[PDB]
């Protein structure tokens, strides 16, 4: 289906652990993670602290099977701003008990996302400016100039442990300025000259 | 427009597993679509792993977007099921525990779940009360039956969709019995649910 609407068929998402500031730590988020905009966060009933992670996500535009570096941005359509939600204290308790990170990372709503920005938008993903406001205020400024791992080792490195559909979407970590969030919290997000977004922290209607 | 479930593992974009369910409320992890191995694909070995582990399990195939439903009607959001092999890097698992890192190359390795062909529904009124098998080169390695499952299906379905809700094409995999082991290279896994399905499996390096 077309990549501009890439969350409503697209069916993994792939997120680094930390990228800035050896190898890649990966976790998993279902389709369902997905929160476009219009649509809220949702805090899930088991956490008393869920943070924002302002991350840029790599939109993969075909098929990818365990390319090289050089080839890896060939295989990437665009882009989208991401907030990889994270309910820090379950994340605690599974680095803890050697847990998996499932409730901590992959729960409904957890990746809110903004409209696809084509590759041709941006030449450079190494040079982009990413911002998050909690209620107005700034809290999350980062360069992706300053991330430890490139995204075409990104892209090459998952794509040989894990296979990459077209639509597929990994997040490529997060910069400091990662903080709490609670019920009717507005997190307006962007990248400079490209991309805004905004969202509403809300509780399900179970 | 809408894809059969008979090739659920085609077009189901999500796959959840549930950790320690035979002999106080399930582990979940993920594996990602493209884990999905059907019958006539290899299972391929990572690289990196000398102790790929095979772990038996029947897998719930639904047919209905299931977002936050009670244990009482869960069973009316799924559309069948499947026997799956959830293969297991155990030696990085170990690690991974270890480290308190995520399952993610241990679990969610490319065909890191085997498949079976789809069972309707209706070919299984209780999914209790099924005999699942598992041979490797011939010899029976596991053997479980559905009844001593700890939590049951209904529960799963409505503790994960909770968490995250779950498409039309999704599968839970419900934890795996007793006998779990190592395969290696040209090593055939045959495995089935009794007088239901059978799949036959052989084990290989990636064309990398
Ligand atoms: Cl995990
Ligand atoms: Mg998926
Ligand atoms: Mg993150
Ligand atoms: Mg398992």
């Amino acid at each position: 289906r077309p990549l501009s609407r890439f969350w409503e068929w697209g069916k993994n998402i792939v997120c680094v652990g930390r990228n800035y500031a050896s190898e890649p730590v990966l976790f998993l988020k279902p389709s369902t993670a997905y929160a476009p905009e219009g649509s809220p966060i949702l805090m899930p009933a088991y956490t008393r602290n869920l943070h924002h992670e302002l991350e840029l996500g790599v939109v993969m535009g075909k098929r990818c099977r365990a390319v090289p570096e050089a080839a890896a941005m060939d295989y990437v359509g665009g882009y989208a701003l991401c907030l990889d939600m994270t309910a820090r204290d379950v994340q605690d308790e599974c680095k803890k008990k050697g847990l998996p990170w499932t409730l901590a990372k992959s729960f409904t709503a957890s990746c809110p996302v903004s409209a696809f920005v084509p590759k041709e938008k941006i030449p450079d993903p190494h040079k982009l400016k990413l911002w998050l406001k909690v209620n107005g205020e700034l809290r999350q400024e980062g360069e992706t100039s300053s991330m430890i791992f490139s995204i075409p080792y990104i892209i090459s490195y998952v794509s040989k442990i894990i296979t990459l559909e077209e639509g597929d979407i990994i997040l490529t970590g997060t910069p400091k300025g990662v903080g709490p969030v609670k019920e009717n919290d507005e997190i307006e997000a962007g990248i400079h000259g490209l991309v805004s977004m905004t969202f509403k922290v809300e509780k399900p209607e179970y």
